[PDB]
């Protein structure tokens, strides 16, 4: 019905605020010119609300009734090549970062980190990628809020195929109508971003593909998210398949949706 960090309860029905970011802002502004148009939430403009700006966007929620949501974040890369730069010029070292590590593998952290009880961003970045499915799939499952009010984000060593199988296997709940609306869905969104005049000039870090279903079989997936969404230099286009190697600017979204579908495609043959 609705969603209601980031996000505001919007004065006209089906709509939401979110904090303004200015990527992100010329981000849908673009996108709704753009072959994506459909496959992302519907931008109405900025509205300000206490002194700050927020994004007006369709509720994406608000079509269904009592929706279960699962965020996927895409690509192999989930940090801008620019924190690489900064990390080596002058790193910001995060207390943080280091004991969310340390929980999850105490061997984890170097011998340095550990003196310093901090890592830089991109470290930790790199590490949350190969302990899931992003650096090996190209996506990760980030979370889901179910149905009856529960939600999760138990999701950081969620990495084989077979594990991310199990998690959309107990998503879907065995309702072959949302599965096969899901699968749909992301074919055509594969076929648009393949010929999108934004997809091809656009490096899309951070971005996740929001699955969205209810108990009456209505299932939406769309793209959100596009505060890292930044455009290449003078003309130069990405594949959006082949592996990232620092200048290239690859984020691996094609190679994560094409094991995505893969997956779900498998799950639905199960
Ligand atoms: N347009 C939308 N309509 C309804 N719910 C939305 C919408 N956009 C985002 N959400 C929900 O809000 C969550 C956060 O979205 P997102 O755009 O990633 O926010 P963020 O705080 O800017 N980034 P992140 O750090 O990745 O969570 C999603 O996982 C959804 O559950
Ligand atoms: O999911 P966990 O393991 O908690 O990690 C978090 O992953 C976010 C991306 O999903 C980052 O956000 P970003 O989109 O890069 O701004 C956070 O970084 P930040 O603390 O804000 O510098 C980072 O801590």
């Amino acid at each position: 019905g609705s969603h209601m960090g980031s996000f505001k309860a919007a004065g006209t029905s089906g709509l939401i605020l979110k904090r303004c970011s200015e990527p992100e802002r010329y981000c849908l502004a673009r996108l709704m010119a753009d072959a994506l148009r459909g496959c992302v939430p519907a931008f109405h403009g900025v509205v300000e609300r206490d002194g700050e700006s927020y994004l007006q966007l369709q509720d994406l929620l608000d079509g269904f009734d009592g929706p279960c949501v699962l965020d996927c974040k895409m690509g192999v890369r989930t940090y801008l090549e620019e924190e690489l730069t900064k990390a080596r010029e002058r790193p910001k070292l995060r207390k943080d970062m280091y004991k969310k590590m340390l929980a999850v593998d105490p061997e984890a952290p170097t011998e340095e980190e550990h003196a310093q009880r901090a890592v830089t961003k991109p470290r930790y970045m790199q590490w949350r990628e190969g302990i899931s499915s992003s650096t090996t799939l190209g996506f990760r499952i980030e979370g889901i809020k179910k149905a009856d009010g529960s939600c999760s984000t138990d999701f950081k060593t969620t990495r084989s195929r077979e594990q991310v199988l199990r998690v959309f296997e107990e998503f879907v709940q065995g309702d072959e109508e949302v599965l096969r609306r899901y699968l749909n869905r992301l074919q055509q969104i594969r076929d648009t971003l393949e010929v999108s005049e934004f997809f091809r000039r656009h490096e899309v870090i951070g971005s996740s593909l929001l699955f969205v279903h209810d108990h009456c079989h209505r299932a939406g997936v769309w793209l959100i998210d596009f505060g890292k969404t930044t455009p290449l230099p003078d003309g130069q286009i990405l594949d959006h398949r082949r592996p990232w190697e620092e200048g290239n600017r690859e984020d691996g979204y094609l190679l994560g949706l094409d094991n995505l579908i893969g997956i779900l495609a498998s799950l639905a043959e199960r």
